[PDB]
């Protein structure tokens, strides 16, 4: 059995920046600190940063007085942020750049009373956050997930009007969403393309070219990882059976008896590890030296505040 290897694949820029700015303030503080949300969607960083000392709490409530709170990278709202700033807490702040950009056009919007739509996934952290820079009452701040949520939407003032986009969506699914709201809203303003990351964007753009080649795609990646569940949801549209996993344990033998080729990828949040032990176990299921694919070289770094260097 041949293994073949997305490029690029696992860690982001974020990602990369929002663990570090957990480890060095446990490293330079002591446990506990507090993490508003999971830091990061991936159950093994999660777990790892847990048993170091980092307590990964939902609500603001949930901390004690005199606490240090670090929000996620997903981000958070206002009134998050208000009701941590009101409170006696040391926060720091993971929210990777490429969020929080699309957070400044909201509170844009939402200070000139302009209606704003934001394409993305009910529920998802980072839609309540960006949906939550939005307090004008005279505007307005819409959600849609599909093009049948565009027909059924109807808004105050369509001639004054913005969209925005989350960060780890389908870039295709996406672009129907953006195709429905300027043939509903013709003077809609928005982004070029979309507010999806360069880190989504190119690790679909890989599993696209990794999905030609296998037969079979593993995705290593959590189950509440947005990003991970478009690459394998990509190659599954493909025609190949592609399997999201947390860890190698989870591979079945049936999956892959008798594929001559399958292919690995990892999700923003997945560290190398992972996909190192799914390789392993592939190998004692018959495959072969993983060949890595070309791909689009990254170069992007976020560096952690200086005050957490
Ligand atoms: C912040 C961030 C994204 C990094 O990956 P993630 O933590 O898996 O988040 P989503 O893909 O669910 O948005
Ligand atoms: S997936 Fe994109 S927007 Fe999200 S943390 Fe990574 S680089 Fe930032």
């Amino acid at each position: 059995m041949q293994i073949l290897l997305a490029n690029p694949r696992g860690f982001c820029a974020g990602v990369d920046r929002a663990i570090s700015i957990v480890e060095n303030a446990l490293a330079i503080y002591g446990a506990p600190i507090y993490v508003r949300h999971e830091v990061v969607h991936n159950r093994y960083v999660v777990d790892s940063l847990r048993e170091r000392g980092a307590i990964f709490i939902e609500q603001i409530s949930e901390v004690p007085d005199g606490a240090i709170l670090i929000f996620s990278a997903h981000g958070v709202s206002q009134a998050v942020r208000n009701e941590a700033k009101s409170r006696d807490l040391t926060v720091f702040d993971a929210t990777c750049p490429l969020v929080t950009k699309v957070h400044m056009e909201v509170a844009r919007a939402s200070r000139r009373g302009e209606e704003s739509i934001l394409i993305g996934h009910a529920g998802h952290p980072e839609v309540e956050g960006t949906m939550g820079q939005y307090s004008n009452p005279e505007g307005g701040m819409y959600l849609v997930e599909s093009p049948d949520d565009v027909w059924k939407l109807t808004v105050k003032n369509e001639e004054k009007l913005s969209f925005m986009t989350q960060t780890t969506l389908s870039v295709d699914d996406t672009s129907d969403v953006i195709d429905a709201l300027r043939k509903r809203f013709p003077k809609i303003v928005g982004p070029r393309k979309d507010d999806i990351c360069y880190a989504t964007t190119n690790r679909q753009e890989a599993v696209r070219a990794l999905a030609e080649q296998a037969e079979v795609v593993l995705v290593v990646g959590s189950k509440n990882s947005s990003n991970s569940n478009r690459l394998a949801e990509l190659a599954q549209r493909m025609g190949k059976r592609a399997f999201l996993i947390d860890d190698a344990k989870d591979i079945q033998e049936e999956w892959v008896k008798e594929v001559k080729c399958v292919g690995v990828t990892a999700g923003a949040s997945a560290p190398d590890i992972l996909v190192q032990n799914v390789v392993a176990r592939l190998q004692q299921l018959g495959g072969g030296e993983a060949i890595p694919l070309e791909g689009r070289e990254e170069n992007i770094v976020f560096e952690v505040p200086k005050e957490l260097r």
